[PDB]
C-alpha cells in the first residue's frame, strides 16, 4: 500500500488514486509575490479553549491527535470560511534532516515540519459526509522551524516512546492545542486537497505565516518513531511529507 518510499510514494498514488493529478492538489508553494491581499476577507477565528483531545495514534504514515468531536467544542471560523468547522484530529508532517520536513512551502522555502489541524464542517454531520464535499475541510496548517523548544509541544513529545510502530496508541485526554499555535493569525487562503491518500479535494487551506520554533531535541524525537509494526525490520518515520503540487491557475490570497 501507500506510503513514502521509492516504489509506493507520491510519484506512485496517482495510480490507485488518478484525483493525485487533479485540478486542485495540495500542498503547492506560497509565492508571497503572487498572492494577493484580500480585503474580503473576514477575521480568523479560532476557538480551542473547550477542546478535548482522547487519544494518539501511530497510523503508520505519521501520528493523529484525535478529538472528541461529537459536540461543538473546539472551532474553526471566519476568514475565508463560511459556516463552522470542528476540530477532529492534528498531525504533522517533517523531514530526516532541518531542510526539509514541510509540505508547504513559501517561495520554494522548506520548514522543518509542518502541523496540520483538521476540522470538518458542521452542515455536513460528520466527518465521512464532509469529505465528500468541495467546502467540507479546513486545514489549519502551521509551520516548524528548530531554534527554541515549545513549551506546548511536549506532552506529544513525550508520549512518543509508547507508540512507536504502526498501529499503537495511547490515552491522550486534556491536551490544550492552543500551545501549539504562534503569535500571529496572519495567513495565506487557498482551495485544495487532502495531502495524502484518498487525496480528496475537500480542503480550504489556511497556513500561517508565522512559524512556531521547536528545539532540535523535541524533532529528534519525531524522528524515532516507526512506519512499520512492532516486530518487524526498522523503518524509521521521516520525510511524511508530499511535494508540493502544480497550482493550476488557482489564486492564493493573503489576509495580510
Ligand atoms: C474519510 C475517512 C473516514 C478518514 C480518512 N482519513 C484521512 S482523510 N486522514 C487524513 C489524511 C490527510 C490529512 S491532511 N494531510 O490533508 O491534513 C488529513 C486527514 Cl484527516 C480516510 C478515508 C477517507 C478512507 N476514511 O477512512
Ligand atoms: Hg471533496
Ligand atoms: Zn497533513
Amino acid at each position: 500500500h501507500w506510503g513514502y518510499g521509492k516504489h509506493n510514494g507520491p510519484e506512485h498514488w496517482h495510480k490507485d488514486f488518478p484525483i493525485a493529478k487533479g485540478e486542485r492538489q495540495s500542498p503547492v508553494d506560497i509565492d508571497t509575490h503572487t498572492a494577493k491581499y484580500d480585503p474580503s476577507l473576514k477575521p480568523l477565528s479560532v476557538s480551542y479553549d473547550q477542546a478535548t483531545s482522547l487519544r494518539i495514534l501511530n497510523n503508520g504514515h505519521a501520528f493523529n491527535v484525535e478529538f472528541d468531536d461529537s459536540q461543538d467544542k473546539a472551532v474553526l471560523k471566519g476568514g475565508p470560511l463560511d459556516g463552522t468547522y470542528r476540530l477532529i484530529q492534528f498531525h504533522f508532517h517533517w523531514g530526516s534532516l532541518d531542510g526539509q520536513g514541510s509540505e508547504h512551502t513559501v517561495d520554494k522555502k522548506k520548514y522543518a515540519a509542518e502541523l496540520h489541524l483538521v476540522h470538518w464542517n458542521t452542515k455536513y454531520g460528520d466527518f465521512g459526509k464532509a469529505v465528500q464535499q468541495p467546502d467540507g475541510l479546513a486545514v489549519l496548517g502551521i509551520f516548524l522551524k528548530v531554534g527554541s523548544a515549545k513549551p506546548g509541544l511536549q506532552k506529544v513529545v513525550d508520549v512518543l516512546d509508547s507508540i512507536k510502530t504502526k498501529g499503537k496508541s495511547a490515552d491522550f485526554t486534556n491536551f490544550d492545542p492552543r500551545g501549539l499555535l504562534p503569535e500571529s493569525l496572519d495567513y495565506w487562503t487557498y482551495p485544495g486537497s487532502l495531502t495524502t491518500p484518498p487525496l480528496l479535494e475537500c480542503v480550504t487551506w489556511i497556513v500561517l505565516k508565522e512559524p512556531i520554533s521547536v528545539s532540535s531535541e523535541q524533532v529528534l524525537k519525531f524522528r524515532k518513531l516507526n512506519f512499520n509494526g512492532e516486530g518487524e525490520p526498522e523503518e524509521l518515520m521521516v520525510d511524511n511529507w508530499r511535494p508540493a503540487q502544480p497550482l493550476k491557475n488557482r489564486q492564493i490570497k493573503a489576509s495580510f
